[PDB]
Formats: structure tokens, sequence, C-alpha cells
């Protein structure tokens, strides 16, 4: 069951951009893909938010998925992020299907106006039109969890990346959906939140940290699976400062912190694309202090 | 051009068929006509009221083309554009070729944004297009310094300020020299227009024009004439409608307009997912609102 295979770490790769002209450096992307899949990560998500999906043209988005399937060459499941207007999401999905992806992850709609009934229809229509394994990234607190309960029966909804950091809500929705729907519950907010989500029912989590230190994410996963609380909290305390730094400025630092940290480690990442520019000298020092703390 | 933008910027809906969600261009033409034939001199296809993000890139381009055709000189056409910088530039160049007068760059929808990056985002698009541009500024987490730094751009002709923070708005208006000539537009419509006007705005956006353009015109004229009693009277009259549209964190923004238009026998069709039809409760609230405006036909 694909759902079971998704109950692990979903690594979200960065999309390296050249500082010179902002173009994608595919050689660097290959190095990123290798670092992730060659180090214990069995699920990779091109066109995810950590990939700066929205900074990519549709052609670039399709090519990233295409290149991912090629570079991965069976070493991991490939989940293609898709989004935008219904017809566009379907176009991206079909391109991903032909490219050889294993499933698609439907980003949450970015429209300024959304309602529960409309969000349900949005996801449902794309999943039914594609007739292909799909995951949904659920992150708007203003939209009722009932949407997930109603989508659960869909054959092709194999998982949900729950991204609302409301533990009571998550615990409740996990228990409001029959086991016969086989939904893989994944913490969509990474390592800082994974321990808490895990206790509440999650069996997997996303990670941007795998772009530089996949070993740390794997350690977290194994500790959680082994029910080794002591180890879990140890690795958590070790990782959370990095996640806190990424979360600065209402998450504005989310990808740029990863890229500047990678570059300080001499890994190739390049820069972020506008609407996000480089870190301030202040944050650069904080990144340095973190890597120093990790003895890297 | 900046001066011409100091007025009402009408944002047309994009009529969608209930049957298959396709765009009904005949209904779109009717909407464009209702807007421009009733005092509105600036129309903004691909605006958020137009459900821009629910349109494919090709549908967005076609809407701009259709607008230029249906308007045929009766008003300035400002094309909404957005997405990745290259994509925004593609949409912008398409609008230019279609005959648009300017473009409105939507606030980027990327989940991760920083002040320096947003500045670069807008700057890169404006410089690449070398065409009159407006920016929709609505994220309170992004410093107004971004606007101060963009102001010098020759092609930045206006800002649709959409952060309902009056002290912030009043200060940024006074932080940019007259030398940069910027049309300051209240991007949050009639409910906020009177307050923004007092603080320095000389224009405002409106979704209300899709059904009752005369009400929007009345507010603009009252504000321009400094007729305070009239401003507040018109304001109190329109607020309930804007509050109903604002329900569910703005989820009701367009659907309320469309169901209200249909009740008034104006062709609007429905909204596209991620927004579906109104609940019975809200349908009743729209009815009671139209009834209070004395717009519903007598029954018996």
């Amino acid at each position: 069951p694909l759902a079971k295979a998704l109950e692990t770490i979903s690594g979200i790769p960065i999309t390296p951009f050249r500082k010179s002209d902002g173009s994608i450096d595919w050689h660097h992307y290959k190095e990123t893909v290798d670092r992730i899949v060659d180090n214990g990560i069995d699920v990779i998500v091109p066109c995810g938010n950590t990939s700066e999906f929205y900074a990519l043209s549709l052609e670039e988005a399709k090519e990233e998925v295409r290149r991912t399937v090629e570079y991965v060459h069976g070493r991991a499941l490939v989940v293609a992020g898709i989004g935008y207007a219904t017809s566009t999401a379907i176009e991206l999905g079909n391109a991903a299907k032909a490219a050889g992806a294993d499933a698609v992850m439907i980003h949450m709609p970015i429209h300024p106006y959304v309602t529960a009934g409309g969000v349900y229809a949005y996801f449902r229509d794309i999943i039914e039109a594609l007739d292909f394994p799909s995951l949904v990234y659920f992150k708007d607190p203003e939209i009722s969890d009932r949407v997930l309960v109603d989508l659960a029966p869909l054959q092709n909804l194999v998982g949900v990346k729950y991204a609302i950091n409301d533990l009571p809500r998550f615990a409740k929705v996990v228990r409001s959906i029959p086991e016969e729907h086989q939904i893989a519950w994944i913490c969509g907010t990474a390592e800082k939140w994974a321990p808490f989500f895990w206790h509440a029912g999650a069996k997997g989590f996303t990670s941007g940290l795998v772009n530089l230190l996949p070993q740390k994410a794997v350690e977290m996963l194994e500790a959680l699976r082994n029910n080794d609380n002591d180890a879990v909290w140890r690795i958590w305390e070790d990782i959370v400062p990095f996640e806190d730094l990424r979360g600065k400025y209402n998450q504005g630092n989310n990808v740029v912190v990863i890229k500047e940290a990678m570059e300080m480690l001499r890994q190739n990442a390049g820069v972020t694309r506008a609407p996000v520019n480089e870190l301030s000298n202040e944050d650069k020092q904080l990144v340095t202090e973190l890597l120093s703390s990790w003895k890297l």
C-alpha cells in the first residue's frame, strides 16, 4: 500500500538557483537529490514548498519533476507537487504522471478567498480528474477538518500532510476517519513539530533539513518508531533551533536559511528567488553559530 | 496616468457557468458594460474579484483581451498579473500586446516572503515590463519601506494599499516625495475608503460596481466634494454588504457578489472551487440586505 510507504520521512528538495541570473542549476539539483536519497530518505517531493514551487514557471516545475524521476532512478518514491487553478493542477499532474512520478501532492489553494465547501470541491475535482495517487497539504486553520473527513473515502487520496499546528485538532481528525480509508497521516511542519504530531497519530513527517543533514532526520524517525522518548527529545532539542531560525519573519526565512547553511557547509544551493533575498548579517551569524553548535 | 487612477478602480467578476465552470464571455461583456457605462473609468480584469487565481494562464490572458475589446476606449484597462517573476512578465507583456493601459502586480502568493525579496520581486517585474504598473500591497508582515524604495521607479504609477492600518498608511503616503508621483488607492473598498481618503488616498477599488456602480460613484463624489454628511450616509448604507462579503476570512468576497447579482437578475453565474455556493443562512442575509436597499421586486 502506497499509504504505508508514505509513513516515513518525505524529503522536500531545494531548487538551486544561480546567484548570477536566478536560473536553476540542475547539476546542483542532482547533488541535492543524491544527498537526500542516498542517505536514508525514501520519499522525495519535487515542487514542494521547500523547492520554492511558486517561484518556478510551469515549465520549470514540470522539468523539476521530470529531472527528479531521472536522478532518483528508483532509489525513492517521487511525489510531485502541483497546484494553481484546477485545469492547471491537472496539467501539472498529467505531466508528472507521464514523467514517471509515483503520486502528486496538491498544494493548498493560494486563492485569497476560500470556503470549506469550495476547498473540498477543489481537492476532490483534481484527484478525480487525475485518477492518480494523491496527497493534500492542509494548512489553513480557517477551513474545517471536515473537508479531510469528506475526502478520505476517495480511492486516490493516499495521505494528508497536515500542516495546522493545532494538536487537539489533529488528534481529533485522525480519530474521525475510519481505518478502512487508509490515509497516511504526515506531519507537514517538519522536525520541530514531528514528536508532538507522532504522539497524536502521525506516522511520517516532511523535512527540509534533509537538504543538508539527512542523518539527523533519519535519527528522529528511528527514535520515534522505536518509542525511544529519551532519544526523541535529545534529537529534537538538537534540531529545533535550526527550525526556529527557518521560521523567522512568519516563515520568510524557511528556505533561505537552508540555502545559506548549505553554502556555509560548502554544499551547492545557490540563492533563493525573489520574493526572498539573502539573510541579514545578524541571521548569518546565527546560522554560523548553529553549525558551530552542531560541530560541523 | 497616475492622476487618471485617482478614482474608482472597478474589479469585474469573471462569470462562470454552473454547468461546467466555463467562462461565459457574454455575461462578462454585460458586466464590463454595467461597470464602464455607469461612471467607472478604470476597470481591472484579472483582479481578485475576478477570481484571477481560479483562471488558467490562458484564461487570464484572454480575459484581458476580451476586456480591451468590450471596453473599446471607454475606460482605462489595468491588467492583473502575478505568479513567478517570469510568469508575471509573460502575463504583463501579453496585456501590453492586447492593448491594456497598465498592469497591477498582485501581492506574491509565495508562503515565504521577506521585505528585501518582495522589493526585488516587484522591482524586477516593473523594470522588465517597462510599462505602467501598480502594486497590490497587502501583507502587514512586510515593511512599508518596500514602497518607499520602489517609488522612484518611473513606471510605478500607483499603489493599491491593502493593509487596513491607518497610521501605517498615513505615514507611508507622507514618506514618499511628490517627485515620485504615486496614485494612492485604497485597496480594501468602500468600507475603508472614507478612512483612507482622510489619510491621503485619492481613489479606491470596488467589487460593488459589479451590481450597483452608482453607489460607488456616490461615495467617490461625496469624498471629492468633502461632503462629510453624505460620505457617512453612503458608507453606513454600504458597510453591511461589505461585511457580508468579508465573512469566513473573506471567503464570501466574490460569491456574495455573484448571488446578489443573480437575485437582481444580473448574469453572474457561480464561483469556481475553492469557493462554492452560499449556505441557506447566507442566502437569506443577502436577500435581507437587498431588501433593505429596496432593490428586490415586490411580492404577493
